[PDB]
């Protein structure tokens, strides 16, 4: 019953001292948690033997040098259980002593109670909100086979330096969450050789038994995708584990899913087998009892004992040895491809080829009205022969989206090509289908995995469908870049449910998210010649992009762009100690008003200053001295223009201000009778200026 | 090729039918020429499957779409609207032929994609893939607890209360996260009423679906538990009756039907493409698909005359359906008098004397208790006297609080577990680890009958059901979403947990009412005002903490329902005396506000404390209420939130001061974290003299 699966099956190899590794694993969990008072033990237990044999055995990683360009590399999706990750790391030699375990989820201490990239030598994403790190490990999966396409694509499967694997540890909760569905569906179809994911399938989650919420038959899902799949019972079964794995790398054509049938908390007498396992600390007595079952002292904590570490330690030499080896094998890379190992260099480095930005789309103010979006399109399909690091695609929107770099093939198995699209191994467009969430995490994987720089695109409404791995993105202060077409109430007849409101806001709103919304054509060209040139740092990025066409405008300006606010013109006006009468604030597709109501306010004798505002996030993060030349604190009198809600720009417009804004939902009709019905018009802006007056 | 597109037609199927079908196709193809956007292709391929569906299949009455006992319908794929609004039309349910002509203008009954109030017989707004087939399920789950409330002793099909689920969903519904999470669910709860037709069709927006779609989607669906069938071609009709009867035969699983499909037959040149999907097809391909069918290529929106009549029988046939039903309703009425009087009670709206008299009261000074303790408290003493309320938890039952003690729980008796009975009739959801599902869900509950569903999870994931929030709130339904754990409150889980955005995010949803109760009595008050709908219709976040908080003094039920209310006036003051200050807080923060009003007494300064547990119904009150609280001439102004400082800059103005959170937390105890981050009274009382300063 609860016997049968607790029964070990030990290799060969398997000394009496790992036996002790494991045990310790165990303990050191159920003590850490005591120890603080609160977290989550009971996974950490029955997946010891587990971590311990991916870490010890299976992986290819030098604990000296988490950076190691070759490392296999490891992402605990179910975040959870953080002291699986962390033990490891402590008996592998990786950097956490024991001093840190026993620092479990106090302030500043290098073991929070989810993992935390960048807190952690070793960790190599942040987890905890679940799902994550799967849907990320596809992405890095991903950009793994097309960071060989760059360096290496002519060696032989198997053969480069640039070959290794990603190892995923998820739970049933990973399971439920609808990113995991969309990201698995995706793996199969790119067929993702390189991609091994443990599921913990224990019965269990906080509710207690999984009956009560999850029938499916979870491996026949992974069946009907196209993985690789495989049912191990029990999590003793180190055998069973070690063939599954072998299995799994003898496979290469598609990603493997290992289900691991097994009892939370094992060997809690009491404890296993139930939700209080999951996320509480045992209490003295389980604890004292548990230390017993083992052979433990249970009148000591944090025991480790000498031989245990001496041998986990091990690690550091094999390691070590390891990357000695793999080292001579790069070195003979770098001879034998000088070209490929310059571009490695440059983008390690994060420097760009002199004169990337040369080819840079220019128009003329006054040409031809063009929509923001076809511009980044112009835009990208310049900068692409010049960046091969440059890579994306969109959420079935390319058409809508203008994400296809013009003349670029597809990143996927040629048999996945179609009339349309052209998939090779090392391609370029990257078709995410209707899965925004996954496309999402798969972008943070992307970066996180290697030096590449990747976007995907979708509709600004539809953010709302992969919040959560945008936010995960700017907590772990990485590059992703979102790019959102459709911006507003100017996509027209696709209606309400279609049309973003709030959505400006409740992104800006994310802390180190840059919400980026270029005014016309050339903004749009200077908004991704920031971004690539990574001039405001490393922080995500939404480019915000019309469906519709606007206006090319006198008096925008890279450098003013890249300091997110600045004057489009000021009214002349003017005098030297010539404030303005009014600043008009505005950004994107409603600059245009700005402009125009500058010329009626004129016609009155009224001299407006209008500031175009492409990204706030980077305006605020300018000097005052920059700042208040550009909204000189004296003039009170100040108009915001977006259609958005008003939310966000209370700050800057003052007490005496207004706001130019949509607070309501809108309406299937054509853009022109939207704009002028919910009062998106010059003499609106003219008006409110005038009241911004009085 | 084809065979695909090859006819299928039972023995009752006149030539009539042929011209009903055929009608269909050019009317979609017209509809769209016409404003010249839009989705005609899907409208034409599913025309003979929604012609069935609605003329033959299913049980409703096209001169009342309010009857109770109306099997209900769902298009998942919103984009195909005219397939609803031609069916709509034909088949008498209140559209006309110009209501067709007018698709997608300002003010039409035919916008983009159907919404929810603004059509006769659109049972919900669809648009954002997955939602509607997620949905459907929550419709499927109302209709056998309703059955619970009205006629559970009834016999399997013998119930005026028994009628079918029927929902069409598209490639982009069955690759979105939310329909996997959805139909898991669907199965583990064995909704033998819920019939789901899925146009497998091989084609969206980027054309041919291989270049991201491989999976064996009915095989997936038969992991899940579910009924299974596929059928082929789109002219299939037999197929398709046949593969109706198997479904409704079968009572214990829900039921899944991929059907086959070429898009947008018969256009010679643009059917099996992306460009059938999403544009006007033009001109000539109009021409040639009336050619095709034998119908006038000159003349636009025509509509045979038999056509129509034969169609409109469906007026007839409804009536006498509603008739016989109506004498098994008044038979049962009789036989079921108590349940009568409820189901009375709840289509009018309206709550049993004395509901709210058991309501749990707290004496101001009492032991410190968490504002989700105090909500399971309520939940718990006013379930008893309210059965319409029932709802659950996305697997946190435990930490939101959301189990009525002694309750039961709602699924099959074969799910229960050890901590959870399952009835058929039970009241307790286990939504599992499917957040966005959750959210889909409650809209589908409220939408489908008059019982009142809440849905628990962490304020943090909100972010996973963000897009079914919004469009509970664009609906104007009145969806309940209990969020817990809502800000660095939360401790030790850390920064990937912690709320920092979410309530500025949520606040920016127009409609949405974000209710973040002071303490464990505003609330209780909080729920009566919530379960009164005192404030209107539309959708309900309650936000609640995980640690516990003072029981304050001043709580009011009738200034909760207010939204924000003087919670505190300063001790010096005079009748026409202004206090110096005012002190705006919401939630946790509430009692730094009236901690640091003692410290600023101490000084000789005059604070008022008001409590905004809704700022959106704050907001909606009069404004001789709102200069009540807030005077106007009283600049001197702090606000005090656990989260960012976006959302209360219009409150304070200019010259006041915002204690807020403007970055991520970290993984500590929570008295390190308010103390760290400046939530102490000390810091209250400094920003107020600041603003006194100013
Ligand atoms: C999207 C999301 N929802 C909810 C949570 C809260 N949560 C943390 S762990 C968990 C379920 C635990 O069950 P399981 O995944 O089986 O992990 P186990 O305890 O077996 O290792 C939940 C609901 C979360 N972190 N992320
Ligand atoms: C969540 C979401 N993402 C994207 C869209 C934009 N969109 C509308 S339909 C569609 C895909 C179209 O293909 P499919 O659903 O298979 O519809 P079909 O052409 O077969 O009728 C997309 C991406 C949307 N409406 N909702
Ligand atoms: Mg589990
Ligand atoms: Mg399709």
């Amino acid at each position: 019953e609860i016997s049968a699966l607790t029964r070990p099956r030990h290799p060969d190899y398997w000394t009496e001292i790992d036996s002790a590794a494991v045990d310790t694993i165990r303990v050191l969990a159920a003590d850490a948690v005591q120890k603080v008072g609160n977290g989550h033990p009971g996974t950490a237990m029955s997946l010891a033997p587990l971590a311990y044999t991916l870490f010890q055995r299976t992986m290819r990683h030098d604990p000296s040098d988490t950076h190691w360009l070759g490392r296999d590399r490891f992402v605990l999706s179910a975040g959870h259980s953080s002291l699986t990750l962390y033990i490891q790391l402590y008996l592998g030699g990786f950097g956490l002593e024991l001093s840190d375990i026993e620092s479990l989820r106090t302030w500043g201490s290098k073991t929070p109670g989810h993992p935390e990239f960048r807190h952690t030598p070793g960790v190599e994403i942040t987890t905890g909100p679940l799902g994550q790190g799967l849907a990320s490990a596809v992405g890095m999966a991903m950009a793994s086979r097309y960071e060989r396409g760059l360096f290496d694509p002519d060696a032989e499967p198997g053969a480069s330096p640039f070959d290794h694997y990603i190892y995923v540890i998820a739970s049933d909760g990973d399971i439920e969450e609808g990113v995991t569905s969309e990201a698995s569906s995706l793996a199969a179809v790119q067929q993702l050789g390189n991609l091994i994911v443990f599921y913990d399938r224990n019965q269990i989650s906080i509710e207690d038994d999984t009956n009560i919420a999850l029938c499916e038959d979870t491996a026949a899902r992974y069946r009907a995708y196209g993985w690789h799949v495989q049912e191990v019972e029990g999590g003793e079964n180190v055998v069973g584990i070690e063939e599954a794995i072998a299995n799994a790398q003898a496979v290469t054509d598609r990603p493997s899913f290992i289900a691991l049938r097994t009892v939370i908390g094992y060997p809690a007498p009491n404890l296993m087998d139930t939700g209080k396992a999951h996320g509480a600390a045992l209490g003295d007595d389980e604890v004292a009892a548990v230390k017993k079952i083992v052979g433990f002292d249970p009148d000591k904590t944090f025991q480790v004992r000498e031989d245990v570490l001496t041998h986990t330690r091990g690690l550091v030499a094999r390691g070590k040895q390891a990357h000695e080896r793999w080292q001579l094998e790069f070195d003979a890379w770098a001879r034998r491809e000088p070209e490929r190992k310059a571009l490695l260099d440059r983008l390690l480095a994060q420097k760009l080829p002199d004169g990337w930005d040369a080819d840079l789309p220019h128009w003329e103010p006054g040409s031809k009205a063009l929509a923001t979006r076809a511009a980044s399109g112009a835009v990208l399909s310049a900068l692409g022969p010049k960046l091969p690091e440059l890579w994306g695609g969109s959420a079935d929107l390319a058409g809508s989206n203008n994400t296809t770099i013009k003349g670029a093939d597809s990143f996927g198995p040629p048999s996945i090509s179609t009339k349309e699209y052209t998939a090779h191994w090392y391609g370029r467009t990257l078709h995410f289908g209707v899965r925004e969430h996954a496309m999402g995490a798969i972008l943070s994987g992307i970066v996180l995995h290697g030096p590449t720089r990747a976007y995907g695109g979708t509709f600004l409404q539809f953010s709302d469908y992969m919040r959560p791995a945008v936010r995960l993105a700017a907590l772990m202060d990485i590059d992703t870049i979102y790019v959102w077409t459709h911006d507003s109430i100017g996509l027209g007849e696709d209606g309400p449910t279609h049309q973003p409101i709030e959505h400006l806001s409740a992104l800006r709103a994310i802390p180190r998210l840059s919400v980026v919304r270029p005014a016309d054509a050339n903004e749009t060209a200077y908004a991704w010649r920031t971004i690539l040139a990574r001039r405001n740092g490393s922080g995500p990025v939404g480019l915000i992009l019309t469906r519709q066409g606007v206006p090319v405008l006198d008096g925008t300006d890279a450098e003013g762009v890249a300091r997110g606010g600045y004057v489009l013109s000021d009214a002349g006006g003017l005098q030297p100690g010539e404030e303005p009468d009014v600043i008009l604030i505005a950004t994107g597709s409603e600059v245009q008003l700005a402009v125009a109501a500058q010329t009626l306010l004129a016609d009155n004798d009224i001299l407006a200053r209008v500031v175009s505002m492409p990204c706030l996030e980077w305006f605020e993060a300018q000097p005052y001295e920059y700042r208040d030349a550009v909204l000189p604190p004296t003039v009170s009198a100040r108009v915001a223009v977006e259609a958005g809600v008003a939310q966000c720009w209370h700050q800057l417009v003052g007490d005496t201000g207004e706001i130019v804004s949509i607070e309501h939902y809108g309406e299937s009709a054509d853009h022109k009778t939207l704009f002028r019905e919910y009062g998106f018009t010059a003499e609106a802006v003219a008006a409110a200026a005038e009241r911004a007056l009085d």
